[PDB]
């Protein structure tokens, strides 16, 4: 059961990395949108 | 183990909730980027 919990934690870390990447993409696209709004 | 495995699974579910909400926001932002390209 401990091995299963560790695997779940590893998957949670992978999901955290994915969420961070999505937040970074959102921030970059929002910066592009802000420049577009200035234009 | 019964008190920790369920917590870890719920944490993974919340990570999936964040991933789903952020990816939905990213797709909606891509659609809004198509609209902004029309603009």
């Amino acid at each position: 059961l401990e091995s299963l919990q560790a695997e779940i934690k590893m998957l949670s870390d992978r999901k955290r990395e994915l969420e961070h990447r999505l937040s970074a993409t959102l921030e970059e696209n929002d910066l592009l949108q802000g420049t577009v709004e200035e234009l």
